[PDB]
């Protein structure tokens, strides 16, 4: 075990209240819950429609073998577990009764084709959910191909290589922007606390993991750019291509950024990153894409200074929207530690992230609060955690 020296005092406890959104912001986010509830129900209905388009579950009172059907529909081997999850979504919606391998269509099963297309248009008229509706509809149109593995998921989710569908998901809609802003706020609160105590020429070093094509990184770098003189920011991704394209896009305007590949599942020092180099590690919707979460967290602890922060932006409920979309991608199914995750997912709820990060030796672990009486936002959260400086 490696124990880093403590080079500055713990600062997370007194920072959490400066980041925690107030009631008015929380209420404003919660105005979007009826739309996201309707998105969930729509996903159920859309899913029934996808099976019907493939010649399954067209009528109430019919029985199938799950195992036989999978084979008959042509589901790709790498989608076995997605397929089981899709059956349970139908079961939870009241469309299937499931008894072991036996599937029975219920009375709620009717022809969904026309209904779902009308519902799609209605839900597309709600801005907070519109880009999610758009993405599900694009997947819907090609779903039988997707599920049979006859077309790559990235060709549908990134049409003609573009960000036309994914881009609007990650930013420019209310819920994504709320959380994007909470990450930025966290970083600026950190900087405000530390900058005053820096020695001459000393810098604060932030690592972003899984920066991808940098969609959310753009606004981070702009918010940070006034601290440029005491900041180094590492833009990293498993993909060397993605880091190169990020350098092209952002390097000229933000000379404080270093662009370097990083695979946290490998040996971080072998990859050119030293122990206790980083004041902050940021992971925006990517740290869950790993085979072993505990191990990935320990590598983060190796990279972080003692009392350095991990800042996560994570989806914290296995919503049907994600299962249907993100569930088609390898990163969703990479996990080899199912008992640490929510079922049929790589995701953790806020309480699960809190307990796990504590077990791995973070302190002051703070999933931010988004509750107003009996209502609360559980679909997504920003989670802050302070490293104790111990790494296996």
């Amino acid at each position: 075990a490696t124990v880093h020296p403590e080079r500055f005092e713990p600062l997370l406890e007194r920072s959490v209240p400066r980041i925690q959104p107030g009631l008015s912001a929380v209420r404003e986010l919660l105005t979007h819950q009826p739309a996201f509830d309707a998105l969930e129900r729509f996903s159920e209905d859309l899913l029934l429609c996808i099976f019907q388009d493939m010649g399954a579950f067209q009528r109430a009172g019919s029985a199938e073998s799950a195992a036989t059907l999978r084979e008959r529909l042509g589901v790709a081997g790498r989608f076995g577990r997605l397929y089981d999850s899709l059956l349970a979504i139908l079961e939870g919606a009241g469309y299937l009764r499931i008894e072991g391998d036996r599937l029975f269509t219920s009375e709620r099963v009717t022809p969904k084709k026309h209904e779902v297309e009308r519902r799609m248009q209605q839900l597309a008229d709600l801005p907070a959910i519109a880009p999610y509706v758009r993405l599900l509809w694009a997947c819907y149109r090609r779903y039988p191909e997707l599920l049979r593995g006859q077309v790559a998921a990235t060709d549908v989710l990134f049409p003609q290589g573009s960000m036309d569908l994914m881009g609007p998901l990650y930013k420019g809609n209310a819920t994504a922007d709320h959380f994007n802003e909470l990450v930025i706020k966290s970083l600026l609160v950190f900087l405000d606390a530390r900058v005053p105590h820096l020695r001459e020429g000393e810098k604060i070093t932030i690592l972003e993991v899984g920066a991808g094509t940098g969609g959310t990184t753009a606004s981070v770098l702009e918010a940070l750019s006034s601290h440029a003189r005491h900041l180094e920011y590492f833009y990293t991704d498993i993909s060397h291509a993605f880091t190169r394209y990020g350098k092209r896009q952002y390097g000229p305007r933000y000379p404080f950024v270093t662009f370097q590949p990083l695979d946290l599942e490998g040996d971080v020092v072998a990859q050119g990153f030293s122990a206790e180099r980083f004041d902050v590690v940021l992971g925006a919707n990517v740290v869950h894409a790993t085979k072993n979460l505990r191990s990935t967290l320990q590598s983060i602890k190796r990279l972080l200074k003692a009392n350095g922060w991990l800042v996560l932006n994570e989806m914290t409920r296995v919503v049907h929207f994600l299962t249907l979309s993100a569930g088609l991608l390898d990163g969703w199914w990479l996990f080899e530690d199912a008992a640490e995750r929510m079922k049929w997912s790589p995701l953790l709820s806020s309480p699960m992230w809190k307990g796990l990060l504590e077990e791995e030796g973070f302190r002051r672990v703070a999933p931010l609060q988004h509750s107003d009486g009996t209502s609360s936002w559980s679909i997504q959260n920003v989670i802050l955690a302070e490293s104790d400086g111990v790494s296996r």
